[PDB]
């Protein structure tokens, strides 16, 4: 398989969790099912989000059951996230973003040119 | 074509630019025009500043001509720069530093060990 | 030979270093001797240094004898480290972490889920 990347469109807040399209001038070899990011071969990637977010969010990252989820630091304006993590994945994890905040404030959310950034650094067992 | 990577000495600014060298003991594949690295392959790439910048600085981030820059933050101590992107290049493309300041602190900046990394992370269509 | 990368537990503080550890569910394609990661191929690479550290914490990351250690900074919460870096590494070079603090603090320290991260972007010279 190619080396491993998805570009989404991080869109809008639902009942706690982000929303995320494949809708990207992105050439994807990953899948989003139900909002998360599919993994489907093993490797370090890097994930990277960035956006701007119209409420100060407190965004939590999910990328593997078995490590607590990675709080994602706003920059000191209050108003831009521009992270970047590094981290071990494996068949069957799901990269996923919630929010940890009342649901009127998620549904209410604007988020302005948001975008997850997967992608694989180093080859690994992929699932057939 | 090799991995595209270009690390650059950023060197000063002059008339609202910073300068940016290839002078580095880097194995470069990609070039500088006019203080501007140009993308010659497709790809998703990391963008990396660094420097210790002697005034607080409003430094832009210029990468696509369909994207707005992106504003760098600087570090806490409002003295150093160590900030990473992962854009989505193209052919054409040219990734190049602007500052956001009067004339006077522009051509008065003193830039410790800047330099500026863009790197190749999945591979894309290349220019003839 | 494969992409060289380590993923490392960064367990603790013994007389000004931190200690890292090749024991991670990871493929590990370089070595660690005395606490550093043992470079023996060129490349830029990505350093990658996560960790909740329970004393506000200054550690240097060394890289390259030839340059200066980079101060690593904090999140605003000043318990968390997330921290990337991109640099050019060759043959000899040692990735270490150093604290600098009183030894008291640095016996003392703990530090949970922490791990550094050092993947090659590019290929380069290999050591026999
Ligand atoms: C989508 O995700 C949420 C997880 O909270 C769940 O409620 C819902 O049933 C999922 N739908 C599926 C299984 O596709
Ligand atoms: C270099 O860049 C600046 C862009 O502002 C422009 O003024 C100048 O004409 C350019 N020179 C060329 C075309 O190489
Ligand atoms: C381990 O590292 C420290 C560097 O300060 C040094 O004191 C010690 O002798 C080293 N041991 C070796 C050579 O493996």
């Amino acid at each position: 398989p190619p080396i491993q990347r998805l570009r989404g469109a991080v869109t809008r807040c639902e009942d706690g969790q982000l929303f995320i399209s494949s809708y990207k001038n992105e050439y994807q070899t990953m899948e989003v099912q139900n909002n998360s990011v599919v993994i489907k071969c093993d490797g370090l990637y890097i994930i990277y989000l960035k956006g701007s977010f119209f409420q100060e969010v407190k965004i939590d990252l999910h990328f593997r059951e078995d490590h607590n989820p990675i709080s994602i630091p706003m920059l000191n304006d209050g108003r831009r996230i521009v992270f970047t993590v590094v981290a071990s994945l494996a068949f069957k994890d799901k990269v996923y973003l919630t929010v940890n905040a009342p649901d009127t404030l998620c549904e209410h959310l604007q988020i302005n040119d948001g975008e997850l950034i997967v992608v694989q650094l180093t080859p690994g067992y992929c699932a057939p």
